[PDB]
């Protein structure tokens, strides 16, 4: 009995020092909480910082009984899959809405009930230093590191992927394209207003006229860094692409000395040429000279008939 008065009195000694040390706790997951209801979602990703420090450092915090403790450490997990999946929801279906045949972007959004502005640039700014600053995803980091449990990890894993996969490296996008441009039958058309790339299905005018589609995205629809990965992704191909195109179709497009497929292609021509520039890319060159040339110089499509001619002569 006097044992239980020793306990009895062990516990109220330490009584101030855990509701203190509760008191903290709570100190910093309000901020945490606070952060992301107003959306200051860089900051909220420091709160966690300095939480998961705290964490890491208190050592009655493990000490804790298994629920108690468990439940706590759980709770703050789920505020990192709530972080991540309201910056991917802000992504994937507000500055980008990608259904299976449109791309759409825009620079701003005005978010949740209080329609906060959030800007593109600013936003993949703080995204890519605190998730990917080593260029990929950082599966070593505390962020996904420190979560105890697996099915909200596993989800901050996907998310955050797909996030650089496909919102990043943008690869749905460059295989949505690739999939369409030059390809008879598969139509495409940007509706500037609405900023979006529709892609349809449906002659030699309807590919150049779609490809030009695509041009005119990349080069007045998007934010310089996506401009910049799709035309490192794409320029190549579409080098090889457009000229192989014009002179398989040289017999529509240059038999006459002033046909009206010419101005079509002079202006997808010029307009390549200033995807490089704009791009500032340096995986490939467009001066647009062998097209001005082929467009200008009717020799040139006799040449192309002889050059044809000579290969089953």
């Amino acid at each position: 009995d006097s044992s239980d008065l020793l306990q009895r009195e062990a516990i109220l000694a330490n009584e101030l020092n855990i509701l203190d040390n509760l008191k903290t706790f709570l100190n910093l997951i309000k901020e945490v909480k606070t952060n992301l209801n107003i959306l200051e979602l860089e900051n909220c990703y420091y709160s966690l910082q300095s939480l998961r420090k705290k964490m890491r450092n208190n050592a009655a915090y493990l000490k804790q009984s298994f629920n108690f403790q468990q439940s706590i450490s759980t709770y703050v997990d789920t505020l990192h899959l709530e972080l991540v999946s309201t910056l991917y929801k802000i992504l994937t279906n507000g500055f980008w809405k990608i259904t299976e045949n449109s791309i759409q972007f825009t620079p701003t959004v005005e978010w949740g009930k209080d329609k906060v502005h959030i800007e593109y640039d600013t936003f993949m700014d703080f995204v890519a230093q605190q998730y990917f600053p080593k260029g990929s995803l950082d599966n070593q980091a505390w962020f996904i590191l420190d979560m105890t449990s697996a099915d909200s990890q596993e989800q901050v894993r996907a998310k955050l992927n797909t996030i650089m996969k496909e919102y990043m490296n943008l690869s749905r996008i460059v295989s949505m394209i690739k999939n369409s441009i030059f390809i008879s039958g598969k139509e495409i058309s940007y509706e500037n207003e609405k900023n979006i790339l529709v892609f349809s299905k449906s002659c030699v005018s309807t590919v150049l006229t779609s490809f030009e589609a695509v041009c005119d995205f990349m080069l007045d629809g998007l934010a310089f860094r996506d401009r910049k990965t799709l035309s490192y992704e794409l320029g190549p191909l579409f080098n090889t692409e457009f000229t192989k195109f014009v002179k398989n179709n040289a017999s529509i497009i240059l038999e006459s000395l002033d046909s009206p497929l010419k101005n079509l292609v002079s202006v997808i021509n010029n307009k390549l040429t200033r995807l490089v520039a704009k791009s500032e890319v340096t995986n490939w060159t467009h001066s647009g000279k062998e097209i001005q040339d082929l467009l200008m110089n009717k020799q040139l499509y006799y040449n192309l008939l002889l050059d044809k001619v000579l290969e089953s002569h």
